[PDB]
């Protein structure tokens, strides 16, 4: 069976990493150079906006799936009318807009932050008094780590906050700042049967809005039976195949939903060495229409490289450490690579100071 | 860094899947359409004959390792003069001639089978008279699973046997029939300085010739220190770096070596899924200069799939096997995959027992 992915970024990479021992053959969508390159059959590039190319080209595959959910939804309603693409388009049009995105949680009685709608100066305005300050004005499209935002600590921040993203396609939204303790993940995979397999939640520790640090299991029985029921609400309305992450602030003993990614996720890339079947292998399990792998996992934490690397010399060193370098070109604020290590004993915590030291000398956020 | 591989069957596969997410890229001297193309940088067609094309070829990249032994040591000599190789050519050159194999381990004082160099039907004659029957009479190169050999079990067989392999190249070997009890090996890798990271043994099982069953860690602390011990020679009298194996004979409480492999093995299959690092992981850290990783290991259980594989769809089943299909045309005697599965509770058995039914009804050895 030949798996077609759009894009071909690390994602893709990891994914052809878990799928190619199940005896799968991937093909990516993309530019020559990408990080996939290597661990892939063959790489095309297309442009997105050719849609007829790129509908030829996915008919030479068996099932196609997408890294990166901002891509159109509607190219992916023209794949999917000739063959086969998962997760399904509508879980990309709600995912890929945080006023959809929001307005489908507020529409299952799921709790987010206050978002309002922003297509005017005086609609941020009545949105400010409302909903009070401090604040986040978004674009509801594109962005990501925190890029194309603009946070409203004053009153002053309002007119400054417009004039930036006034002019953004696809328009703005409000948010309120969330009063939270710390932030949890939901990650699970959904097989053709819409049977779902569950990963221990994951705490996740973010460092100028960008995830540095991802820890599992998380252990709370209450907060992980109502993340479930909410990954199992997605699953069903959006008749989801494939891998799903759910990203959550957590205030007290109650969950509140941030975003969604309708992908494998940062968050979970721990699972690469901490689980029976990682989200790449069961995400690539689910979309071939096989049965979905056991999701036993261990306690290990996940470091992300970001903008540099430690030295490869240096990582092997701590030879506990699992490393899992993109092969990606070192630039600020670029995911370049992560590491994962199981943390049982006392050798597991040295080593886990050690190799924080290496990510503080390499890091440029 | 760029690795390059002589040879681009499963075992080169496999380095690279292992290798990959070090941040190292993989180069493949090869045939296009072999299994590891889809998971490398390039293949490059190059027949081994041609030494100067090879070693034009292999100075493009950092440091040259091989998957199969049977190629020549005076190539691989010329290679190392201007990139470094790993392992050696002394390496190649003892463990590719059976008799060179044997000689060595006599002399350091190292236990296997009763041999003698044959080179004449008298020669062979003799050999029986002094060491009896059962024996067999093998190629002293090339020949893998068995075959090149003829068995011989009665006096009417030894005209038989030298009428077949007579004017086999590189000439002939007796070797007296062993009582052993079952069979171990015990892999290691030694970095560039000569350090040893030692694997637990393995327990394998063998049927018609060909490794069908290798299960870690086999528990004997007398044959376990001993295998050691035979490891360091090697390691040192070889100038080792890299993965080596070594298959023993138990009989009683003392071992006997049958062969060993300058390379990573078939009866290491289980690290994959059954050790912190897997043998080759630590295969390409060693050739790397890099230091290696940790060998923690857990009960698992290795079954080879030979001449054909059971369906993706119903191994995916059992969700607690690992799959390793090697993307191979299937043929009577060849290997096409294998299959990881830890050993904890009951609920592993149960798939480990139909996971072998499945084998049963797909293997064609
Ligand atoms: N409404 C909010 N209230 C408080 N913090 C927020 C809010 N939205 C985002 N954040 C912060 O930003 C991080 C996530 O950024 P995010 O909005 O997901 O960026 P993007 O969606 O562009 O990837 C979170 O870890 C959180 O700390
Ligand atoms: N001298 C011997 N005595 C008993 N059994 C042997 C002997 N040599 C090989 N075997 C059997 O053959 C198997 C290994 O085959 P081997 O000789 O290694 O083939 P090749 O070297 O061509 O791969 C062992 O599992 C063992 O059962």
């Amino acid at each position: 069976m030949k798996i077609g992915i759009i894009g071909a970024g690390q994602l893709a990479r990891m994914l052809s990493l878990a799928g190619t021992p199940l005896g799968l053959e991937f093909h990516c969508l993309g530019k020559n150079g990408d990080c996939a390159e290597e661990v892939v059959k063959t790489v095309t590039d297309i442009e997105l906006t050719k849609v007829n190319d790129v509908v030829a080209w996915a008919k030479q595959f068996d099932v196609i799936t997408f890294e990166n959910e901002n891509i159109s939804h509607e190219l992916i309603k023209a794949i999917n009318h000739e063959v086969s693409v998962y997760p399904s388009a509508k879980a990309i049009a709600i995912s890929q807009d945080r006023l959809l995105e929001k307005s489908f949680m507020q529409d299952h009685g799921i709790a987010t932050a206050k978002f309002v709608n922003i297509d005017s100066l005086a609609k941020l305005q009545s949105a400010v008094d409302d909903h009070g300050l401090p604040a986040i004005l978004k674009t509801r499209r594109f962005g990501y780590d925190g890029k194309g935002q603009f946070v409203i600590r004053s009153q002053e921040d309002i007119t400054k906050a417009w004039d930036v993203l006034k002019d953004a396609p696809d328009g703005l939204i409000y948010e309120a700042f969330v009063d939270f303790d710390y932030e949890v993940s939901q990650i699970c995979t959904a097989d053709l049967k819409g049977n779902i397999a569950f990963y221990p939640l994951a705490r996740n520790t973010h460092k100028q809005g960008i995830i540095v640090e991802s820890e599992a299991p998380f252990e709370n029985v209450v907060l992980a039976e109502k993340a479930q029921q909410i990954a199992k609400i997605l699953v069903k309305e959006f008749a989801y195949v494939g891998t799903l992450a759910i990203e959550f602030f957590v205030k007290g003993d109650e969950l509140i939903v941030n975003e969604i990614a309708p992908r494998v996720h940062n968050s979970g890339h721990w699972s690469i060495d901490g689980a029976v079947t990682s989200q790449f292998e069961n995400h690539v399990r689910a979309i071939a229409g096989l049965i979905l792998g056991d999701t036993t996992s261990r306690k290990t934490v996940m470091l992300n490289c970001i903008g540099g690397m430690p030295a490869t010399k240096d990582l092997a060193a701590l030879d506990r450490v699992k490393i899992h370098s993109y092969n990606k070109e070192p630039r600020k604020g670029r995911k370049v690579g992560h590491l994962n290590l199981n943390l049982n004993d006392e050798t597991d915590e040295y080593q886990l100071l050690q190799v924080k030291k290496l990510i503080a000398l390499s890091e440029e956020i």
